């Protein structure tokens, strides 16, 4: 098999430990990392590069990613210059990926979906335990936009959407390299691209549970997932009149209890969150919450003098949902900053009404939103 780590600002050690694990795998028979740009991590491991293959027998690569993709450049493009390696420069049957930046990686991982494959699935899909104040985006948009365009579909059913762990069949890989759409994809939108084409095209797809959960990069306050939230949103925004072909199988691997560890985590800084709700105003976002319901666009205009977020519940969130994909301009720094305000307003509702109430609360929650919504809107 291939695999591939993607990688942006990664620290050294810690990409070069997974290439290491990888690089092992008696399953493994190239290596490659794909860097956004030529930096320190990028050379570290091109010199690391040899000495690896030699004590393993395992070809580790280096390249960069190109510009194969339309919208930012990121890691899409990223992920596509490997699809394009995987298929054009070598006859591997199986291509793996991998976030770079993981610290909990080991070789059952690897085994685990090669299994799976063997098994006989066209892809396998690694899913985590996540904190409840974690994957605030995965719910809030892009399984609930699955739910609210596609109830009769498997998509909103896939456990995480926006996961970069994964292994496809070559035919699979190739599908996807050849398709419009996801190619097109150069920003973060990719992995919803590939989640959405592979159900769509009627891919097998087994999801195997990781134990032990992701150990990655941590992150502080909400704004660092601006950009990933407005990229999400608009990829699902962009498939919203994209048809959906016979499924095939789909089954999940049964998921153990949450580490304690994970279930006891805090996603996000409150504080900072409530106060960020209140900035980066402007007349024109004032102006555009006219296009939404009452309670929203009055919620959200208290944001201007005091936190409001108690008006952002279940049913208000998904008329928002739909005045967005309506009227929402990636681009346009006004309605991305709306989003932004409008989602923080959901996060730090379902962190008081229902995060709160505890782990198991919250889980049995979101699975239940996501049936409440596949059911309204198959009934309209
Ligand atoms: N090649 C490439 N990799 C990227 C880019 N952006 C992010 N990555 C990598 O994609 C994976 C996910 O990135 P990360 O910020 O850690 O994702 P998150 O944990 O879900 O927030 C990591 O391996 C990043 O290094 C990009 O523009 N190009
Ligand atoms: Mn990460």
């Amino acid at each position: 098999s291939l695999v591939v780590f993607p990688f942006k600002h990664e620290h050294p050690e810690v990409l070069l430990h997974n290439v290491r694990v990888a690089a092992a795998h008696p399953r493994v028979h190239e290596v490659l990392c794909i860097g956004y740009e030529r930096d320190q991590t990028y050379e570290a491991v091109e010199r690391a590069a040899p000495e690896i293959s030699r004590a393993t027998g395992t070809p580790v690569s280096v390249r960069l990613q190109e510009r194969l993709g339309t919208l930012r450049p990121g890691k899409g493009d990223g992920m596509n210059t490997a699809l394009r390696y995987f298929l054009e420069e070598t006859q591997w049957e199986r291509i793996h990926f991998y976030d770079a930046d993981i610290t909990s990686f080991g070789p059952d991982w690897i085994t685990k979906a090669e299994e799976a494959a063997d098994f006989g699935y066209g892809l396998v899909r690694h899913y985590f335990p996540r904190a409840s104040t974690d994957a605030m985006i995965t719910w809030m948009i892009t399984r609930t936009g699955f739910a609210l365009l596609w109830p009769h579909t498997e998509l909103s059913w896939i456990e995480q959407p926006l996961g970069g762990e994964l292994l496809m069949r070559r035919e699979v890989a190739a599908m996807l390299y050849e398709d419009e759409r996801v190619r097109r994809r150069s920003d973060w939108g990719i992995d919803t691209l590939y989640t959405f084409v592979t159900v769509a095209a009627g891919v097998s797809i087994y999801e195997c549970y990781i134990p032990e959960g992701k150990a990655h990069r941590l992150y502080g306050g909400l704004d660092d997932l601006r950009t990933m939230l407005v990229e999400c949103f608009a990829a699902i925004q962009s498939l919203q009149h994209e048809v959906v072909g016979q499924p095939a199988i789909h089954r999940q691997e049964h998921p153990h209890r949450v580490p304690v560890h994970i279930a006891e985590r805090v996603g996000y800084d409150v504080e900072a969150t409530l106060h960020r709700l209140m900035q980066h105003w402007t007349p024109r976002q004032v102006e555009l919450l006219e296009l939404f319901t009452t309670p929203v666009r009055e919620g959200l205009r208290t944001c201007q003098r005091r936190p409001a977020f108690n008006f952002m519940d279940e049913m208000a969130w998904a008329a928002t949902y739909h005045v967005l994909l309506e009227h929402f301009q990636p681009g346009d720094p006004d309605w991305e900053e709306l989003l932004f305000k409008l989602w923080t307003t959901r996060v730090l509702n379902y962190t008081m009404t229902v995060a709160l109430r505890g782990y198991d609360y919250a889980q049995q929650y979101l699975y239940r939103m996501l049936g409440r919504y596949r059911y309204q809107a198959a009934l309209e």
